[PDB]
């Protein structure tokens, strides 16, 4: 393994994918407080998969298929159906492993808009599918179908099929397994979510041999329910993959409380999407049955501790729009002054502020923006007058009120209309504006920049410019 | 180090994100096709501090100021302004090593809607401030000068102010530069993007004494253009790091290029942001300018070769939408059958689809979605007949063809109104879906679920029926 | 002098003696009856001065025929402009045509007037200019339109301008006709009033009357200062014009419009049709004379009774919806069956309402697959037990056996009607192929079959019922017979 | 037998009298001008029986008074229910309140009919129900009005139904009226023509002329089977009447609907006031008239002159809206100033401009930071050069120096207008403070400050205008004077 962790020459980006160079992929103990098992003796850690350069589990699948399937100088085109997470790593290889840059993806119609828009990100071409979101590989009507048809035709187009090709599961049983079991030697039980089942099958097949002490749990989507990469019980039954000799008990878990702990991970530090809390929640109701029963102590090793290892597949980042969605606003503190997201939304420049000594020099118009009273008590000679409701002498500064900022910003907006703009010619002119404390001219200068117009703020407002400059006359 | 990267015990996420405990950040040296500079003996490496369990390069200054300034049983609420990567950080950080789990953010009110939910997904307090989205630390209208007012009362506040605390830059002196230097140890250049120049600074320090001879170019925003991370070189002049004793040569860039380049860097399989883009775009412009006047080659070591280190910051998941608005639509494949992703919004379950045997068996009432005069033809006797205009008998499958798709759903979600569905008593039975093939009657099951009726198809529609069960008579 | 005793006008000049206010029978004038007269029991009678049953229907008509004939000149004149309200200038063009032969006639009005006024205007033939600005601008405003129409007839040797604000020719008609035609129709006549717009008929009232029995009250009436009603004017706007008024009046009542349209509908109610300038005149009678009363003075304007004549001066048909806006709900009986008037839409023919026997026949004659089609809208449990065979079964929830017909409940009809036009969309329509074949309805009831036709006749589908419901055709369907 | 000459009707019966066909001069009978008539010269000569012209306004009042006298029981009937398209039912309530006393008169109308009209019959002080189905529908369909209206005076004493569509006193009501006034109006008639909805004017006219003077043709008009036209029906529709009217016709017109619109539009400019039936009349008139020239035997109707004379209905006022609608723009002038129609919707007082002396004396009188204030609109360079010490500035792109007033150019008031009334935002009002102030208004023009004061005083700013510009009070301010 690299143990600098340095990749350098012309295959420093194989060498940085190759889960055999790499750096074992992080396998983390989850904090007490959120293992409710602690003190009965229940050790918890994480496979953080997503921390593969790829971001997700799918890259082990993606290289171990892609290595067996593709044909040197044969292989043009490759298509598959997917979820999200194979396609993305599938799309990887392919350029760095075998330099091939069409990959087309199959997806269904019913994937959030942020899911699609990471697919284009990454270079693929995206083909919508309707009916099912999650069709079986024998529906003829479904994209696993029309891709594994679409590959028998074209001999360059290549569709691994990750739904029944055994170099799936088998990535899992060269890489994976012997990962965690050397991590952890003192493993009890092996928990994995079930999509492809690749993931369970490959870990189930793997500590089947190589210590069969190991309890293996499945987690599968309640019925009705989704979770982004699992799948039901029931499109489990016609996979052809050896995951029912795999697997040791099964656990179905819904979606609200797998988005609720994969919150409560991603806080305490393990960054992970919302099938690890399904993963972690399969674990939580399996060891609670055994609690329930008390027959948890009958994992335990020789020491009382019960070590057990989940999959974490990638990272919520694409997710983060369904979290609110299915929790509620409680757990997210709502965003203050939540106005203001819609109505400053111009830019600042520093340069457009100026000393009092600075903005007078130049004079060109003067604006100032002051009570009519005001101005007509005393305001700078030479400068119109241009007053605001929501700005008097009394008015609080703009940025220390949330309520006064999104008033003089929109009557800001909505005093300088095309027509006042050309009543005081200020296109194709310097215009400097004059306030109280300079903090409304400030917000009055992002308004005309945006607008075109090469406005600048007399920073202190009339009120610095009569002490810094005490000899100009005001009249 | 950690040599398994396997973290157990009651500090186990101490250990994970402690960097001279976890494995060294990667060092990846860049695809040839993405070097323009390879021939004339440049090298360059990408260090994807994105690959730090935070995802983002903040992580060093939060964990050096967070262990500085904290102070124990006395510091309860952390505050910070941040464009969001020091506050996620500082977030982690303040519960996983101080246990703090009240931290506010500052944020500017222009900051897109994406990364906002970003920060409440972390679990952070956020209040929006209008004015300047990068406000100068000593505006006191900002909220960079706000958070250090706040945290001088209420002792248990605590602002560590990245922008002009020293254990920001003196982090990097600490980690970052000590790695590459190990990780490359023919290092000819560094280079990093400047935001409160902490980075940069640390890189520049570090290398003035170990191995002098490297170059240290800074990367700063061009006047005008915005890029979430680093600062114009107009925001960096009143900043007091000594970034002006850490850089050798200034460059600027545009955030049109950084985007760019940043697309090109994750495709390639180093995924990182638009900042990283941003850097290297930097390092390009440099190396151009030597081309350009014959200098390059003094930059060579011993061996023709120029090794050039630079910063990779984040992960692009977060501002994936803004490569769209800022990219054109070329360099994205457009979605296939786009007009799938706004009808057939609803679930599909296999359990609705029957066999003929299955279907005919419970007769609840069934439902024929033939052509009136198809119906008067054959039918099974007992059913009701429902036509629709884009179903006939020559009409294509809904699945194989996008547009009858959209309308077949289309009339089906406009047919089952809720007066029509009380005209043939659907309510509060088991209902039986028949069409010429099947697939209309499924996209049919799709639509009443969803409005509760407990529908189911038949596969293979009238024409399976017919050969499944011979014996049924027609009539 | 004399008068067409047939009330028959031929020959060529038939049009101008049926304008004629000599040739034609009086202007009507009719005593109100008590129930209208508040101070009836007091002795007063007030008479209607009828002016809208002139063949123009307005008062503007008696100065527009002086002026006219005054101010025209024959072989030379081809032009007429000018600047009115509204009912001057209709005047102007229907007198300019028939003793004139003019047929350009240029109408200079407020941008401010309504819509509906300003098609009545089109409708008459005018040619209608709009000036921004006060609407009823000062005669010497020479931004008004009243100034320009003066001078483009000063500019030009064929254009005319009588110029109703300043021409004498305006209550001077009024001296010759309508103040003649009240006295001799009125002999103990003792009270004159009339409401001043451009005080024509107030002034011309009161100059005839003022040596011609001296000894009636004149009573103008004007607006009251906030308010504003068609015809008269306020106080304020009857500065500047020079007409003797002042001259012609011995009192002035200020009445406001909300009184003026309640007497005016009132007035109408009783058979005296008439707009409501004319409620606003009857308003300013009723405050002059309950003003009286009250001091005890009434008996000062009797004789030996007090005979009061008023000038009823339009229609009200132009004003009817100022009605509704200025008037309450009360006085307004409501609409019976509201909710009917945007649920049956569409138009009924009768013949397509068709005999049991000659619908079934016509349906089967024809081919049931290209040249028509059957519909059946009963339940489809029904439908299955007993139908016509080829027929399509469209099951409605609004109509079931025991629904009675919706031509007997408004609600009924309500939501069958509905129903029927959100069942047959253009996608149903299509589903069906009902486009160019001979459609026809079988329902329960077989009234609301109709509807159905009524519904699909207005797309362009040729629908038919069958006169009543399934119950007229029980004797065709031995399915149905034989469950009984 | 006498008719009152004076056309003056007094007493308590005066309303009784005055809608008597017997005691008011005839109907008007009015020969039609040769401009209108195309076979003026073969000899025919055409005249219109003005029915429009009785106090009522409608045909209707006939049937009406007749039915009514024949049918009501004095202290027994209280009631008063029919169904009618609308002029019938106005009739009748005219006539219950006059002759008999009673103002409970119920109108059943169709569900179709427009909302104007239906506004006409409630200003009327009609009870209105509205019916789903056929607007028109057969006496004998239970459905239809027509029945429910003769069951409930039939299931109660007290309600009356004198239903025109079956009682004889419908068309009997013209050969006692109509008939021998048209026949005395004109003996030497050759010819009768009238539309027929219920058919009773026209069997009237057809009995009554078919034995005085059995000489003269009767021809009927109906309307064409796709068209339609307020007052008559199609040939269809006259299949269920038990009317006598194919033995009171000679020969029937069908006439269409444009036809008819055009036709009644060319009488009202004539100076015959008449609604779209009677366009349709006189349409099925020169229809006849020109199929039997075509063939040679118009001199078959001649005796020795053709007279004819034919039926106008209703006045064109309530119909005003469909004829823009079935019409084209032909025959139509467009308004000249049509942009100003909605840009300048405000009012305006003259007492709102203000001599320059007197204004500038009011706002230094009052103080200017509380109770008035002044605006120059003037450019800001003009305003700094010279202007009213503590006045504000609001320049408007839209005035110049040079700009000429804005009642003088329609694009000038029209940009003036909208900018004033996009600058006077209720947020510069309050940023000035100009609520509850005196407001004085100072610009280049001063007509533009005019616009100005009718934009401020709509919205509750009492402000006024200096007349004149800036030039006005040139001789006030020093710094202009010494800038010369």
């Amino acid at each position: 393994r690299n143990l600098l962790n340095a990749y350098a020459g012309p295959n420093a980006l194989r060498d940085y994918f190759d889960p055999d160079c790499q750096p074992m992929i992080p396998l983390v103990e989850i904090p007490q407080s959120l293992n409710p098992f602690y003190e009965d003796g229940v050790r918890i850690h994480a496979k953080m998969m997503s921390m593969h350069p790829s971001n997700n589990v799918k890259i082990m699948p993606a290289l171990n298929m892609l290595t067996k399937e593709v044909q040197p100088e044969k292989s043009k085109t490759v298509i598959e159906y997917s979820s999200g997470s194979t396609v993305i790593s599938l799309a990887l290889v392919s350029r760095i492993n075998h330099g091939i840059n069409d990959v087309r993806a199959f997806l269904s119609n019913k994937t959030s808009a942020p899911k699609l828009r990471l697919m284009q990100f990454f270079g693929l071409d995206v083909t919508l599918f309707g009916g099912p979101s999650q069709p079986a590989p024998n529906d003829e009507r479904g994209g696993i179908y029309r891709a594994r048809m679409m590959a028998r035709e074209d001999e360059a187009i290549l569709n691994v099929d990750q739904y029944e090709n055994d170099a799936n599961w088998q990535s899992h049983v060269k890489w994976t397994g012997p990962q965690i079991h050397e991590q952890l030697p003192s493993i009890r039980l092996i928990c994995a979510g079930m999509g492809t089942s690749g993931t369970m099958t490959g870990l189930g097949q793997y500590f089947k041999t190589a210590k069969p002490s190991v309890f293996r749990l499945g987690v599968c989507t309640a019925a009705g329910d989704r979770v982004p990469g699992p799948r039901s019980l029931a499109l489990l039954s016609p996979v052809e993959f050896p995951w029912r000799d795999s697997v040791d008990a099964i656990e179905e878990v819904g979606s609200k409380d797998a988005f609720t702990l994969s919150l409560k991970l991603c806080r305490e530090g393990l960054i992970c999407g919302p099938s690890s809390g399904f993963n972690l929640q399969g674990l939580f109701n399996y060891l609670g049955r055994l609690k329930a029963a008390g027959t948890l102590s009958s994992l335990a090793g020789p020491y009382g501790i019960i070590d057990c290892a989940f999959i974490c597949c990638d990272l919520p980042y694409p997710y983060v729009d369904e979290y609110f969605d299915k929790l509620g606003d409680n757990a997210f503190h709502p965003i203050r002054n939540q106005n203001l997201a819609a109505v400053d939304l111009y830019r600042y420049d520093e340069a457009w502020e100026l000393e009092p000594s600075s903005a007078l020099s130049h004079f060109a118009v003067l604006l100032d923006l002051r009570k009519p009273e005001d101005f007509i008590m005393s305001h700078i000679p030479g400068s119109y007058n241009l007053p605001l409701q929501s700005s008097n002498a009394s008015t609080p500064s703009p940025f220390t009120d949330a309520m006064v900022l999104e008033k003089q910003w929109k009557e800001l907006e909505a005093t300088f209309t095309l027509d006042r703009i050309n009543a005081h010619d200020l296109s194709g002119k310097d215009v400097y504006i004059l306030c109280y404390n300079g903090d409304t001219a400030r917000v009055a200068t992002s308004v005309l920049r945006a607008k075109g117009i090469s406005a600048s703020s007399v920073k202190g407002g009339i009120a610095a410019v009569r002490k810094d400059l005490p000899q100009m006359q005001m009249a």
